[PDB]
């Protein structure tokens, strides 16, 4: 059943004025938090690909220059692409930026995060599986309600859900960077390519995966020296963050594995405490919906997880939520038969949140009994909040749409791997 | 600890003449046989890639127009590179075909396999990291001499080990193609992309992967409605041959993936009743050296090999050789427990191939006891035969380099999976 | 202005889900043997496929070509194809058929005779054609011409699309499909003109020629031309040499080197027509242009003379003049030798760029009417030059404002290597 | 008949150390002379397309990051081309900048002109057709050498002369960087594209007009809202100088007529003083080699020069000096008669300066008897100086290579178009 949004909905609405910058988007820009990408698409014309930004303490107003492209999906022809990077930003201060200087301006802002540190606070939106449906539109509202105050998204994968439609109908995106503005414009949201961003469809040449999402929407992949926008790592307060992805090669030798090899050796706990993963598809995942997709990615990557301490890895995929216990699988040598998952101190936490309501439909089925690796799931629509109090103590919550903006239905407190590696079952 | 053959090595010398091509070598250029591709590279100038051809019956003598392209790396320049296609070839009929056709002109032939079919006998070799070690030369030399005579070189990848030099020289690209032309230019070689092809080398910008030798190596992807070169199928008498890619994308709903489930169902065992697959990285593998890489695609793939009861696996980067028994271990989920291969008379046999000779080791160290779904393993040098006698039998020989060229160290009928499921464990 | 309305009947799309639509044809070969067929689809890319038979007999067969795409400013193109049939049998009807996948429409072209020292043709002459009430008429009068064209010859300036706002590029469009009901049954061989250049830096767009490169292809390797702006086919007894006033024409450049070396393969014995198009005129007496083509007459006038060019066709100028034989090439900066004299060598300069524009005549002339030009008029209409055998062709200009049977001008050409009589 | 300098010359000395840069060359890199394009080339790998720059004021180290490049040309394959911006630069200050940032670094520096002003005094080399023979090594020694102190060559056109050897060989173009480095490392060379660049050889598939030139001399075109690098402008102290190309279209509606129109109206004689037009091919000459060829554009813009009371026109291509009279020839209609050039005094002097060597000859065939237009003229080698004193006079200056490095031949004050028009002939 059709559950997406109308196209005449209000939260789809064109921005007014002639060649008026819409579908605007923020993220981060550098590796530790000095820089913004800034994105936007005007569609009477071209354009200028300029920044104009000021902070409130200077009042100093600033230019950048950016860049301007187009794409083509089959009969789809886009319009025009904007990204700009603002750089040398001030910490904790906050700057406006105007987009669409030579027709229809439009003003916003943003706060640079604080210099990374080791005690230094910090409060992360989890959204995953968002789409456009009347449900999307519930999820993003009990964020942005959210007396928590998330201060940037981290994002686990797939967006708008264009591809369900006739040719991926890539009108779809745009309706979807209209309707997302209304935050990611104001802070930024971290990038995790899912499986509906792959878009490979060889019947209508559509042959170059991920095109469409990577044309839309960029990220600061060459500040962490990956060679790739579909994984790469950023820093943010005290936090470490590394984005992979499940539809990329991840073989020995691979690009995306040499990176993420090297990357885990640059980890410094004394800077940034808190390692945190994110990822489409979930290596611990106990629902019957792609129940076991995961398997591949964790032989590869689940041992270098346990013995780098990561604290927490998120993922999406499955339409529901799922908290995992410390665990790991990793003793298995074929032959031996250790292929159960055991209590493991030194393993994150697998937090399954691909619940922010997709295309309205809830994945509601789950193998039974909960096994032991699995401290708590529930087939419902919502979203996560991962507030970093210091070093030691982070603070993980989950609010369901059907309850008040204000309520958790999950919460628990992580005990850094690093710092204060104490059971926090 | 160097064992690769000096520059000056007699397998490395350079055609002579103005512009005399080299390093040329061929596969099959279409889904069934009618088509080859050739490929050669030509050094003083950009040259003519025009080749010349004709069956030794009738001799009317045609021309091929192709391609030519150059690449750099680092700071090396290539020569002129060369890929034309010849089509429309008549069935089991040898050839001639001449390049260089405006200088230096160099002469070769190949034979045609019989059209495609249930009962059509056919001989493949198989070698895998073969290298350019004194190693290698050895390998080739015992392929070559083989009484048992191959038709088409089954590789299943690390081809040139370029990338072990310093930033990644890619003259050794060069005389590696020099001291196959010996062989793979009078018959096709079918190239499965190895770890030492990815060459991913950020240090010095060079971060696409497998550009040396996806420019120098072209395979008929399209032919099989594959969207990339490092995963395609071609059939070659009665055997279907699938080829992935170890070091590509293999998750749910990537190209590769997606190519392959597809694929599958295109099989047709009463037309070609060997399906056999390719692949650098094995699913088995009992040493200790690269020991469970593997796993990743094998949560992916194995179900399917058994599903569709695919007679035979190769891969190679393990510097030994070993043959698995007909197992599976599909049955695993999560908290059941079932996590041990048993016997499936469904399965494949996996075989792993991968010493050709790289650049003269050897991996010697083994999980001990040997598995159970381990049936023989050995750390020597060598390649093997994959014999198709009919529909129902074929059989594999390893043949080791300390051997006489007609020896043969492990052997053992296949029993075709479709045609002739029975036991044929050893 | 005077420009048809983009709802106007000859601007109709073609019904059906990715009909073909501006489908149009040129010679794809040097000599005749091959054609290009080039249309365009809006719905999706669809095929690039082309079926193709003679009308004798006819096994049906397809040829592969390519699809291509543009933008220009805010403008998005539908989706091009470009296709060479080749090998074609000479002198026979073909019927073809785009549109494969899903609308399927059907023409029609015939293939000249193979090229020889007797074989007659008739060539049509039109220039800056554009898209006004007098371009719809000029091609009325053309197509219903009694002398019956069976190639065009375009001097320059197609669509006019560069004089609406952004270059409107859905005024390419247009003209695409007001122009099929002829091109896409006779080729056109197309010279470049100034509305093609189409340089905006004020918008971007700062590569000359684009949207018409893009839109009309020429079969320019066929003659080891390096660019599609300059070429040379055959067809019948004509060698027909194509150049390009927007383009460099210095010594030593590629459009000069490659006339130069062009000339030298001229035979007079299997083609004696030697025509020469391009879109400036070289001898002008109007007042709008006047003096314009002088910088690629000092570079290529000596050279027409010397081997002896028939006829020299030019548009630009919107209007309708004849030369006589005259040469100017005496010239040395003090020797004070600048006038024109007859030279029995020298082709004649006929300026023909008017038929249709966006619908002004230039009617302003230097007067009193210079003794070089032997006849000039300003009106619409178009020409015809019919060969008859290597000695004759009759050369006629047609005025819209006259019967379609009508001819204003008409002059006997005399074959300049076969009968350089006094004409 | 072979005058060219020897391969190994002492001109031509490779730079030791590893991956030396070679060929640095620099030229204005904006508009108003605030910066610098820094151009090297490296030969071994890739390297640093970094420059670390400062002035002797403070300094206050810098650093610019710039791009590399690399063409082929038939069998040839160029070493690494370094095209790197320095920009925000003081005015009339001695600047020292390194590239080669990773392994051998090598120092230079340069004086940024003074700002544009009324009386901004500057001394302009020109020289033309200079070549890599014996006579074009004398040629560039007397230029530097010179008392008058050339503070920035306007460069007519035709370079290396790399297009007479056989496929163009363009190793003759890496000689000719390492040659002409003494001087344009040290201070800008502007450039105009002469026939030699065009380089335009079908016969071995290079079909692309001024290829290697364009890769390895980049300029500031964009600056002046140009849209090729081969027509362009820059203002450097009290001169506007414009640069034309006499190989690329100018027609009515052509990229290059329509920005020359445009550029022409932006000038103001109440800021630069001097006009000065640069271009290869003359528009008055009255030598036998290449008689006329300049008339196809003296058509298109000769009124436009005498328009905007150019002051001079400087240009190359044959191979000897001469000097105009103030002429023009803009009467003609075709049918009127008046096609002899007159005197002018509000047209250009017009100088053919393409005589600094070549490969060796000089073009000695003039036509008799000397012309009224022609003021002085004589085959010759050297090169010219334009000497400019303040807002009214200008000092031009002829010296030949037979001659002492202080004697001028040929010398004549140019009175300022637009602030003292009057009669300054010989
Ligand atoms: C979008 O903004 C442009 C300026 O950033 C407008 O161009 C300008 O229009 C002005 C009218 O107030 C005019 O004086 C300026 O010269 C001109 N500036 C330019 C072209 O750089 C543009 O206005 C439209 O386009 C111009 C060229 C004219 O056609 C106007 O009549 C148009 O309104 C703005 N576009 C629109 C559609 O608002
Ligand atoms: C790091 O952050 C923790 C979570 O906010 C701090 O714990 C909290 O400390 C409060 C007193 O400052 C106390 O009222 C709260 O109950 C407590 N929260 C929890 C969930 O334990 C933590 O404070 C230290 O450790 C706690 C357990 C107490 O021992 C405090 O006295 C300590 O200050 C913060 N650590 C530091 C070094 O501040
Ligand atoms: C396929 O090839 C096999 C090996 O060439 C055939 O088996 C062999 O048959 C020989 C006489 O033809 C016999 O002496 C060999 O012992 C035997 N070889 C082996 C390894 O089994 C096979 O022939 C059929 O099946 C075998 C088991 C016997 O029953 C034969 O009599 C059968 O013809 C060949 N199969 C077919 C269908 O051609
Ligand atoms: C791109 O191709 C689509 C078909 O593959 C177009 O949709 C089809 O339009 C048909 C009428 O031409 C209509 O009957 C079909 O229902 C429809 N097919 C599907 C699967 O939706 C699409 O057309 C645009 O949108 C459709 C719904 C109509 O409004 C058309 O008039 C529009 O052009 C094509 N899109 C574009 C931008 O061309
Ligand atoms: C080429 O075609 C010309 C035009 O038809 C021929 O001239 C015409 O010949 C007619 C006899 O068939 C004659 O009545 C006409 O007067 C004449 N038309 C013109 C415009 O002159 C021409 O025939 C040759 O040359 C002319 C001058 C006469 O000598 C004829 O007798 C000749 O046959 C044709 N030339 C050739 C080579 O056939
Ligand atoms: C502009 O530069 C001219 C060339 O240098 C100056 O002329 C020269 O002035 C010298 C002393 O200043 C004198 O000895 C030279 O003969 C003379 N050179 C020439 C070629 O005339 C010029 O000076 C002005 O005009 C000259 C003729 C003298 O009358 C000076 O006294 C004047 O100042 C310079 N103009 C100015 C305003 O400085
Ligand atoms: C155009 O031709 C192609 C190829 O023959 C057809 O597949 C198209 O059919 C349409 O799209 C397919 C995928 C299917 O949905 C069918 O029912 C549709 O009709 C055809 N396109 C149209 C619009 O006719
Ligand atoms: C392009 O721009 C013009 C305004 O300059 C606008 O009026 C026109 O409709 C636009 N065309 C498009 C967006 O296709
Ligand atoms: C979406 O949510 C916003 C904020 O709650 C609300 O104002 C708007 O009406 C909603 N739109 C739709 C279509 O649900
Ligand atoms: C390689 O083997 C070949 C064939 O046996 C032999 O001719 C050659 O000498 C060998 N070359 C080297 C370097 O071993
Ligand atoms: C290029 O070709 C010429 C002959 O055409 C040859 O003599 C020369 O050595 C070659 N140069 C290189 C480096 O290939
Ligand atoms: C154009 O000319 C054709 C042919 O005479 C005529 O049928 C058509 O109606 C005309 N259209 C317009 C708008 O002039
Ligand atoms: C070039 O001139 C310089 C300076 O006069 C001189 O030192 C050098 O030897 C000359 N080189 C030649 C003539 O090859
Ligand atoms: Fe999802
Ligand atoms: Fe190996
Ligand atoms: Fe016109
Ligand atoms: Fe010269
Ligand atoms: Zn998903
Ligand atoms: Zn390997
Ligand atoms: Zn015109
Ligand atoms: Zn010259």
């Amino acid at each position: 059943k059709n559950r997406d949004m109308p196209l005449d909905s209000d939260v789809f609405r064109v921005p007014p004025g002639y060649n008026a910058p819409q579908q605007v988007h923020i993220t981060q820009g550098d590796l530790v938090g000095r820089a913004m990408i800034i994105s936007w698409v005007t569609m009477d014309e071209p354009g200028s690909s300029a920044v104009r930004y000021w902070s409130e303490k200077n009042g100093r107003k600033r230019i950048a220059k950016g860049k301007m492209s187009t794409y083509r999906f089959f009969n789809y022809s886009s319009g025009f692409i904007h990204h700009t990077t603002i750089r040398k930003l001030k910490y904790n201060t906050k700057y406006y930026y105007e987009v669409g200087l030579r027709n229809t301006t439009r003003r916003f802002s943003f706060i640079t995060p604080p210099q990374t540190g080791l005690d230094v606070p910090y409060t992360f939106g989890l959204i995953g599986d968002l789409g456009q449906s009347f449900d999307s539109n519930t999820t993003l509202s009990h964020y942005e309600l959210s007396p928590k105050k998330g201060q940037t998204v981290l994002f686990v994968g797939d967006l708008s859900y264009a591809d369900r439609y006739p040719n991926h109908d890539n009108v779809r995106w745009d309706t979807w960077g209209r309707f997302t503005e209304r935050s990611v414009a104001y802070q930024p949201w971290i990038w995790t390519a899912g499986n509906h961003e792959i878009e490979f469809a060889p019947e209508i040449n559509e042959t170059e995966p991920f095109k469409p999402f990577s044309y839309r929407y960029h990220v600061p992949y060459e500040a962490s020296q990956s060679t790739s926008p579909f994984w790469y790592s950023i820093k943010r307060a005290s936090a470490h963050i590394i984005v992979l992805s499940s539809y990329s090669a991840y073989g020995r030798g691979t690009p995306q594995y040499t990176w993420l090899k090297k990357e885990l050796r640059k980890v410094k706990r004394s800077e940034t405490p808190w390692l945190i993963v994110l990822m489409h598809s979930p290596l611990y995942n106990s629902y019957n919906h792609h129940f076991m997709e995961g398997e591949a990615m964790r032989t590869k990557f689940e041992a270098w997880f346990v013995k780098y301490k990561v604290d927490v890895v998120f993922a999406g995929h499955v339409h529901a939520y799922e908290r995992s216990e410390r665990v790991s699988n990793i003793a298995y040598k074929i032959t031996n038969g250790l292929c159960t998952p055991v209590k493991d101190q030194s393993a994150p936490v697998y937090i399954t949140i691909g619940d922010a309501g997709n295309y309205g439909v809830i994945d509601s089925n789950m193998i039974q009994p909960q096994p032991e690796y699995s401290a708590f799931r529930e087939a419902s629509f919502g979203h996560g909040m991962f507030d970093i109090k210091n070093r030691t103590h982070a603070h993980f919550s989950w609010n369901r749409n059907q309850d008040g903006v204000a309520v958790e239905a999950d919460s628990v407190w992580f005990f850094n791997r690093h710092w204060y590696p104490v059971d926090d079952s």
